[PDB]
């Protein structure tokens, strides 16, 4: 069994900033996701070797997770705060599109995306 390549985290060629929205999402979204009592099988991406999922990467072909996440904010790779809520909307999704309604990992994300939601709906002004 093999696992793919993780998303990248660093592209020189791709343009970045650095901006207010992109400084909250790091200091304020990202970090209170990451130490949430469920924040733990998003911290990295999906190992789908060690937990015996091999139809995993066969059903989800975006993946994403936090590790990857916080990677991008800490190394400046987003240009706007949409690309980053994009990548976080991408990790609860697949969450949903893999796993059965009610399974644990569900419950996990949905108390996750509870607070995403809440923290971006005050996403700061440029
Ligand atoms: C998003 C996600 N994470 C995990 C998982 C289990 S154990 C672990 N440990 C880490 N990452 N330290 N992550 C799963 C999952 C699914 O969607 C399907 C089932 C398993």
């Amino acid at each position: 069994s093999m696992n793919p390549p993780p998303p990248e985290t660093s592209n020189p060629n791709k343009p970045k900033r650095q901006t207010n929205q992109l400084q909250y999402l790091l200091r304020v979204v990202l970090k209170t996701l990451w130490k949430h009592q469920f924040a733990w099988p998003f911290q990295q991406p999906v190992d789908a070797v060690k937990l015996n999922l091999p139809d995993y990467y066969k059903i989800i072909k975006t993946p994403m997770d936090m590790g990857t996440i916080k990677k991008r904010l800490e190394n400046n790779y987003y240009w706007n705060a949409q690309e980053c809520i994009q990548d976080f909307n991408t990790m609860f999704t697949n969450c949903y599109i893999y796993n059965k309604p009610g399974d644990d990992i569900v419950l996990m994300a949905e108390a996750l995306e509870k607070l995403f939601l809440q923290k971006i709906n005050e996403l700061p002004t440029e």
